[PDB]
């Protein structure tokens, strides 16, 4: 039908404008703190702490497989790994405030990126 199609290029075009929201999200971590998975490895009792880990690449999967049907559900994700790393790591770490940094500067980005949906 016409109308799937012009859906599929609705969320088509939603996936390229959240790719640019994300892109700029991670530019906001140089470090890299953020861009994969706490390792299991060096981190293995991670998931007795955090019950719903989220990173950039993981992010990045989601999105190309045009899994977020909408910006909530991305702000969702992106709030998930400044939380989890906000209650993971105390305070005075070098972690919890490049998270801290993250969430500040990317309020600017979310609030236009907001706007421009609708
Ligand atoms: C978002 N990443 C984290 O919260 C991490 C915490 C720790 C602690 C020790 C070593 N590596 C890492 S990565």
């Amino acid at each position: 039908s016409m109308e799937q199609v012009a859906m599929e290029l609705r969320l088509t075009e939603l996936t390229r404008l959240l790719r640019s929201v994300l892109d700029q999200l991670q530019d906001k971590d140089p470090a890299r703190i953020f861009a994969q998975p706490v390792s299991l490895k060096e981190v293995p009792d991670y998931l007795d702490h955090i019950k719903h880990p989220m990173d950039f690449a993981t992010m990045r999967k989601r999105l190309e497989a045009q899994g977020y049907k909408n910006l909530h559900e991305f702000e969702e994700d992106f709030d998930l790994i400044i939380d989890n790393c906000m209650k993971y790591n105390a305070r005075d770490t070098v972690f919890y405030r490049a998270a801290v940094r993250l969430r500040d500067q990317g309020g600017v980005v979310l609030r236009q990126a907001r706007r421009e949906v609708d």
